[PDB]
């Protein structure tokens, strides 16, 4: 029986990781400065719930005291890359800054602590090599994955200079049904469930072109687990390799959600008719649709499925139904 | 009349940036966080002391920055201040970050709000390079920091990349290699050197501690360094550039040439950590690798190629190793007669 | 409609200020659901925007963004127990926290008027009776040094920058709108229960305590009334008087119903309902501390010559306003 | 052999504080350039005081130095003491003159309780004097930035006596001068000016206020009584000052005696004059342009205490002062 410790525990990863350590036996303490999710998931219960900021370091050196945790997964960040052009210095104390002061607070009090750093592919931004992995090399395109390489690098340092067990896992996109509504996979399964229950008419999106790299944030925290499990500690890029469209997902979810859609029109008047009614169910404006994209992000996670034998257990199709099937099941109720 | 603000004024580079913008015509005004009556001896001792104008700026105060843009006004920014001290930042990580990496987005932050038409230089540094994934180093050369400094300046660097990118502004990051000068301070091995072999010419003192005079370098002279941020600044369009001198030296030669120069034949008796130097000329030691300082032979071999500095800039070496070895005993022989 | 910004919105007195900012046609800025915006009904009516006080950045966008003519600095660490465990986290919220939004305004927006919530905390060791603006103070924790810093940075602001920097020297508050975890509403709340079953007895500490008790709305108008006075200045706000925190318990028990009768003492102090002969009220070793030697009470008569401000409030119809609040609580 | 660790080791007080410990036998650890031990060098010291790295901001490294170190005595003389760079950088002044205290405070706590502590506290805390003379008992008035920091530093050190048990003492000194003074202040300042003056290295000298009376003693006899009541069986606070005060005016004019320079002070205000009434030349001018925000008119502090229990007292003459300031100048 281990002690974790999750930042961002009110996430998307949090929560999922917070079900499955607790799943392994763990005694689970979540950072925070009630949560939909980890109520969601039916533990909200069964995870301890303590005080810690990561904008300030005393209050980080006291709690791993008191918590003492084996493993320590930061997943706690201010992730919204506009944001970040707004609040780029916030950004960089939290997300940069934030994440040494963990490393700095593990060092002075409890150095035997496994240590995960949440990366991003964002890291990546201008992309020098099509797929990605972890010799590509790095060009943040914002304050936020300035902010990130930075908590990157600082984790490899302490992991050499200290030899401290400290990962840092580049993770590509992953959704789920606990995802933000502010992410395009959520708002289209949400929106088009509502549509199918008249609380909402069509379906207003950018770029139907654009391309992602999407896996099934579920089996995206169990890679961080088992990279705290080696003997060793490294880094590693975590996606599924292959890259989808936003009108293959529309499509696939307004397929699952009933709708028989079939697109016409191109470019910022293409739409998507149900051919069950007659009527648009999609279509895109000008406030979202933006120019395509020519850098392509999508990861080569062979060296994670080589060395940890990790592999997504869910192709697209069923993380499109699963998004589906739970914003339809929500929107019901 | 152009006015330049210059954080780290009393420092290095900061002395020979001003000395440089001076002579241009330039309104200067500087900061430094090293203050008291002997702080601004660089700039004492190039005589431009009273040339420019000092106020108070700390880079952890965002406050205090945003003022001193509104009340400087300045038309250029050069970045030359940091606690740059790899050996440090092991001690001193955060503050580290708050200065060499957060303090860079601080200034910008001030300047697209009060001032988005100001130039921007960002000192960054060939430590950024770290265990070297190419030899030589250009800037597009990967980066591998391996300490809190060398992680911080690398923010330094993106953010820097970032807000041209962005915010089109005109900011370019210099990717200096070593440079020394008279200047140069003591804690450095250059300095170290000289200013040993100085007091010991005149007995003022015994001998002189080294670690392996085996680790390679390329050293540059500061001086011709400055101009090139200058140079950057003073381009079409902003952008990044790799200045170095694209030749390495040993520590062991520029203790010989140095010697030399300081009235010493100096011989090499010994091996690595056992290897002393002495003086046939009175048959006396004066040095020895203390395994104080000693490293092992180091697998990276930091040396920048500055070919894109030279066809952009039209920038180069000037000074040779031997000019520069010899400039920096010369002056402290002469600070030792004193 | 001039404009508002309160930080700690949705505590006591953040609500209770932004219904009377609403009230004079404000527009109210509130820096951070909560239960006590939407029980006033004022939940749709806060502008809610982002604001940490750990952080310098945040808040000058928030004033460059906000362009407040009113800023009531109500949010805190102010739990002296827990500053003695997080000393350096309480002093950089309660202390520096103050200076970071003062510096804010100072560099983007100096017209901007500031309010900062300090305590009687910092009397501490009160070194008068009653305590006075001109009382020396002497704090005895963490969390009041850090707050007498929050006080004299914000006067060091007024006076140097001839900023219009105020400083309320507020006591002991209440309302229906204070948490369980204080006194007062504990009683209210705990009476209200056990007079409908669903709970046994209260349980409370030294029923001894002396406490200078006020009405928490009374107390944020005299917040806003420093705010439009022609000069600002800072002001002991308090009822100077005090009472039990047994007068507090018997008060309240009578108006649900109850006839409390005092037996034992110290630790071992009931009280019983004669009416129906049961014993309600119970001290424990977990809640008693010995009597406060400091006793605390504020003379807020500097408040009635320049503010005009005094209690309109009796103990009596605040015991009775809290009490009456959780007993249709419990009921619905 | 007893071991002391003090920080500010390279300021005036550090100096002279490494000096008297070494004289008493102790290991002298400090924590802070090329000419920046200019002050160790100066008193001859330099090679026995060991150096380490500790910045009063990273209480990471502040931890590491206690647990690396093992003081039995810790003299805390670092700060960024500029009561004028304190208006400019009010955040960073707190950080380091107020937060700063309690990180090395809550590192003794946790990593070596038994720790004896001393907070250089000041008596520009009592700003706007309440009393005269000042004494432990005078309440504070900080009027500035760098005053109110101190002055959290003071009882934050208070607390931490009254509720941990620690060994901590708060010596409120009042303005102490020498050679090591920073050319930053006025005595530094005109004395290190005349001996340029006079030496066809400058013009006149222009000051700001020539009313401000000051306190003055000699730095050396100042660190002694801190020494001292960190060797009381008991921690305490004690006011160290010379309980005589003197004008910026009075002090130049002695000052310049020493010099060649006969004071001819013509005209009140602004336009306040002074010209050497021999070579018949102004040598004294004045300007605006050094009057701080909020200044502290008069400064004089009562000793008593220290004297009853320290048996601490101040030996060398105000002139005793001015004369040795005065050589070591002319002499650089
Ligand atoms: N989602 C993805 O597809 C990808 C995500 N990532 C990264 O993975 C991590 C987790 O992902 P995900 O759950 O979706 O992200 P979230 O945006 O949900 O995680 C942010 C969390 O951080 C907390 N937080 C914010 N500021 C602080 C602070 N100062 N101290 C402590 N906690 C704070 C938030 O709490 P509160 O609610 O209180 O603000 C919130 O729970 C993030 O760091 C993200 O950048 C990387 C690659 C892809
Ligand atoms: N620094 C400084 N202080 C001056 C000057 N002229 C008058 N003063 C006053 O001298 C007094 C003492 O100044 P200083 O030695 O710097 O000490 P401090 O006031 O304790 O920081 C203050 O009240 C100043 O306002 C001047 O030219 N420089």
């Amino acid at each position: 029986g281990k002690r974790a410790l999750i930042t961002g525990i009110r996430g998307q990863d949090g929560a999922y990781l917070a079900k499955l350590l607790l799943e392994k036996g763990y005694e689970v303490y979540g950072a925070d400065r009630a949560s939909w999710r980890l109520k969601e998931l039916g533990i909200e219960n069964d995870v301890k719930i303590i005080h810690m900021d990561l904008l300030e370091f005393s209050n980080i050196i006291r709690t791993i005291e008191k918590v003492q945790p084996d493993e320590v997964y930061n997943l706690a960040a201010q992730s919204f890359v506009g944001v970040s052009f707004e609040q780029p210095i916030l950004t960089a104390e939290v997300d940069a800054i934030g994440v040494l002061r963990i490393l700095e607070a593990l060092r002075t009090v409890k150095p035997d602590t496994k240590f995960y750093q949440a990366s991003t592919s964002e890291m990546f931004g201008k992309v020098q090599e099509i797929p990605q992995t972890e010799k590509t090399p790095f060009y943040p395109r914002s304050p936020y994955a300035v902010a990130k390489l930075f908590g990157h690098w600082i984790t490899v340092n302490y992991r050499e200079a200290y030899n401290m067990f400290a990962c840092s896992g580049i993770l590509f996109n992953h959704e789920s049904p606990l995802r933000g509504i502010e992410f395009v996979t959520r708002k289209i399964t949400y929106s088009l469930a509502r549509i199918k229950y008249g609380l909402q008419d069509k379906l207003v999106l950018g770029n139907l072109n654009a391309k992602r790299d999407w896996g099934y944030a579920p089996e995206y925290v169990e890679a961080m687990w088992l990279m705290m499990q080696q003997p060793e500690p490294d880094d590693y890029v975590i996606a599924t390799g292959e890259t989808h469209t936003v009108r293959e997902f529309v499509e696939k979810a307004a397929k699952i959600a009933g709708f028989d859609i079939e697109w016409v029109g191109e470019g910022i008047n293409e739409k998507g008719i149900d051919r069950n009614t007659g009527k648009v169910i999609v279509e895109v404006s000008e406030e979202f649709f933006r120019p395509a994209e020519v850098d392509i992000l999508v990861g080569n996670p062979e060296k994670a499925m080589k060395k940890l034998g990790w592999k997504p257990r869910t192709t697209f199709d069923e993380l499109v139904e699963i998004m589906m099937e739970a914003d339809l099941k929500r929107v019901r109720d």
